[PDB]
């Protein structure tokens, strides 16, 4: 098929990753979803060592431990799988590292995770960090740049994206480096709306539309998908695909982006 790249966030905790691959286009043209994102790992803080670390809840860990059965089937059919990282009420956040060296240590935990679990990239979602907690600093200018710069250096052939939200999103330049061009995609964080991300990426790699499967209206889902193509954008963010028969929500958007309706297994 041909059109904008559609993404699906899956809440590992309650929902199967495997559900993304159950949707294909009726025109015999391909997966309805191109990117699948594991929601989500976290940025935690160790107050004794004053060091943030990449935290995985047991349920997210389990998906990763069983990557062979839970993630491999999607990559087999061509769906790229990213791991998303969210703040976790612990002060430490992406725009919070006190030194290049500290951000790069977290960058390393990120690259190594993608490497070990054979993922295709990382996604940054700067929400719920609660900067200030645990004696942490408020957002600084350099922090996010350091982290992205280093992660990008770590995995040059992998995907790095972000939700256009939180402190980090407005802190993309520090020193001679603007890290916008190191991201593959950027998306609107408000499901049910159209908000063009104000970051320096081609329209082909920006998703102004963000929808929640099962919460967003099917007319809104159709409308944001029609507007994505009409405005010349190349990404369509979808969120919270579950295990129920969602063929119509999916067709609602596939017919606008791809000119085809979708069929689920």
């Amino acid at each position: 098929k041909q059109g904008p790249t559609s993404v699906a966030y899956v809440e590992v905790n309650n929902n199967s990753m495997l559900n993304v691959g159950k949707y294909t286009l009726a025109d015999g043209g391909g997966n309805a979803f191109d990117v699948a994102v594991i929601f989500a790992a976290n940025i935690n803080y160790d107050t004794g060592t004053k060091t943030a670390y990449l935290h995985f809840n047991e349920n997210v860990q389990r998906v990763l431990d069983n990557a062979v059965t839970q993630i491999r089937p999607l990559q087999q059919q061509g769906i790229k799988v990213l791991l998303s990282v969210l703040g976790n009420h612990q002060g430490a956040g992406f725009a919070n590292f006190p030194s290049q060296q500290a951000a790069s240590a977290f960058a390393k935990q990120l690259s190594d995770a993608v490497a070990k679990y054979g993922l295709d990239g990382v996604d940054f979602n700067d929400q719920y960090a609660e900067y200030g907690n645990n004696g942490t600093a408020q957002p600084n200018d350099s922090s996010f740049v350091h982290l992205v710069t280093a992660l990008r250096a770590n995995m040059p052939d992998k995907i790095i994206s972000l939700y256009n939200i939180g402190p980090a999103a407005s802190r993309l330049s520090y020193g001679g480096v603007d890290v916008s061009d190191k991201f593959d995609y950027a998306w609107n964080p408000y499901y049910g709306t159209w908000q063009v991300p104000g970051i320096a990426l081609p329209k082909a790699q920006l998703s102004p539309a963000a929808v929640e499967i099962g919460r967003t209206s099917r007319s809104t889902v159709a409308d944001l998908a029609r507007r994505t193509v009409d405005e010349g954008y190349g990404v369509y963010l979808t969120y919270n695909l579950d295990g129920g028969d969602r063929t119509a929500d999916v067709s609602a958007f596939t017919r606008e982006l791809y000119g085809s309706e979708a069929v689920r297994t």
